[PDB]
């Protein structure tokens, strides 16, 4: 990815991603909207099952897009399963997409309502090995979105938002060790569930997309640090991360199931 351009601008953002990734116009892009009334209720979905007992974050960096919390997964500890999922997937990261105002910044959208941000707990299929493998399969990976809304100040994620400062700019990466990502979960774990992608390029058709009915509220004074990181790297010109949200694609043949 040494000769990747991509970003969220108005000359290499969404709409031009189709030109070095085709697949951005295929038959199962993300993110889409979520049409509440026409999701049908799923009686064969099992309960979901979220094991971050043992989860061992490691570090934290800027890649020029969004931030990821890395975490250990040589090992069998923070794990996803259950649910529309066959096996087992491993937490590998978790990032997050913001907007500009409080009125943007999710990639799903519910009933075309748009959130302040969206988490994402990427997740991948041990039985494809590594992450690399799994990106290539259609069920390689469990991505985890649950939505942002601005009001309280959610005390798990604080954390997060004071090493920011840290991690400023491009390639910027920091020790971030014994985080619990538990902290970021709302209290139900009612969701929704659709066959995607990658919301961002390569844009691979690898991800099946559980996201969470219940949004966890975040300060304005948290959300507002997420607004000062920069997508360009140290001694560059200062270009705010905001708006690295890719919006909702055609939802074409598929459906979207609810497991309430
Ligand atoms: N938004 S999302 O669909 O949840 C998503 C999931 C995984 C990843 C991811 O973990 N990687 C690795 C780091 C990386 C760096 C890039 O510059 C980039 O363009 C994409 C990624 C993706 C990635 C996924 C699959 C193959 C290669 C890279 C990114 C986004
Ligand atoms: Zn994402």
């Amino acid at each position: 990815g040494m000769s990747h351009h991509w970003g969220y601008g108005k000359h290499n953002g969404p709409e031009h991603w189709h030109k070095d990734f085709p697949i951005a116009k295929g038959e199962r892009q993300s993110p889409v909207d979520i049409d509440t009334h026409t999701a049908k209720y799923d009686p064969s979905l099992k309960p979901l099952s979220v094991s971050y007992d043992q989860a061992t974050s490691l570090r934290i960096l800027n890649n020029g897009h969004a931030f990821n919390v890395e975490f250990d997964d040589s090992q069998d500890k923070a794990v996803l399963k259950g649910g529309p999922l066959d096996g087992t997937y491993r937490l590998i990261q978790f990032h997050f997409h913001w907007g500009s105002l409080d009125g943007q910044g999710s990639e799903h959208t519910v009933d075309k309502k748009k959130y302040a941000a969206e988490l994402h707990l990427v997740h991948w299929n041990t039985k494809y090995g590594d992450f690399g493998k799994a990106v290539q399969q259609p069920d390689g990976l469990a991505v985890l979105g649950i939505f942002l809304k601005v009001g309280s100040a959610k005390p798990g994620l604080q954390k997060v938002v004071d090493v920011l400062d840290s991690i400023k700019t491009k390639g910027k990466s920091a020790d971030f060790t014994n985080f619990d990502p538990r902290g970021l979960l709302p209290e139900s774990l009612d969701y929704w569930t659709y066959p995607g992608s990658l919301t961002t390029p390569p844009l691979l058709e690898c991800v099946t997309w559980i996201v969470l009915k219940e949004p966890i509220s975040v300060s304005s004074e948290q959300v507002l640090k997420f607004r000062k990181l920069n997508f360009n790297g140290e001694g560059e010109p200062e270009e705010l991360m905001v708006d690295n949200w890719r919006p909702a694609q055609p939802l074409k043949n598929r459906q979207i199931k609810a497991s309430f």
